């Protein structure tokens, strides 16, 4: 049935893997170990529809990104996901985005901003300052905690929503 291709993307460190394992595995990874490529499916009912979850969690450490782009080529939506309390994180989102349409040779691909860590209070991120980073790229942005689910499904799901006004 539907499918829907979803890339999370974002510096090392900023908790994409964490997200997507809260999303699909329901539980916190509390360590770090650097990821290389993975990916994820799951079924899941979506604003009444039954489809499928397709996942790429991608490198953010350049030393294991090699190839990251044939990986994302495929694509239909992106997580642009940097931490609040990490300001050279949400810095590099423009690098990321800019990726997306080189690999998507479009300047029109369904993507969604996440200020992860919302939990932590070390915030350097103001929500106003990526809500106009987010206006400027015409898509939402929504906060998430890996930790403490606040926001998981929400983020992931904003991203499917996204993909279908495409
Ligand atoms: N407090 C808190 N810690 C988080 C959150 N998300 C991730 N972390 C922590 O941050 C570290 C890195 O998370 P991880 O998901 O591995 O990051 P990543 O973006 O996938 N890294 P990489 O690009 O190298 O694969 C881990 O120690 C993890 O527990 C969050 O929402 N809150
Ligand atoms: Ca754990
Ligand atoms: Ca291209
Ligand atoms: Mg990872
Ligand atoms: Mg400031």
């Amino acid at each position: 049935m539907t499918e829907y291709k979803l890339v999370v993307v974002g510096a090392g460190g900023v908790g994409k893997s964490a997200l997507t394992i809260q999303l699909i595995q329901n539980h916190f990874v509390d360590e770090y170990d650097p990821t290389i490529e993975d990916s994820y499916r799951k079924q899941v009912v979506i604003d009444g529809e039954t489809c499928l979850l397709d996942i790429l969690d991608t490198a953010g450490q350049e030393e294991y990104s090699a190839m990251r782009d044939q990986y994302m080529r495929t694509g239909e939506g992106f997580l642009c996901v940097f931490a609040i309390n990490n300001t050279k994180s949400f810095e590099d989102i423009h690098q990321y985005r800019e990726q997306i349409k080189r690999v998507k040779d479009s300047d029109d691909v369904p993507m969604v901003l996440v200020g992860n860590k919302c939990d932590l209070a070390a915030r350097t991120v103001e929500s106003r300052q990526a809500q106009d980073l987010a206006r400027s790229y015409g898509i939402p942005y929504i906060e998430t905690s890996a930790k403490t689910r606040q926001g998981v499904e929400d983020a992931f799901y904003t991203l499917v929503r996204e993909i279908r006004q495409h």
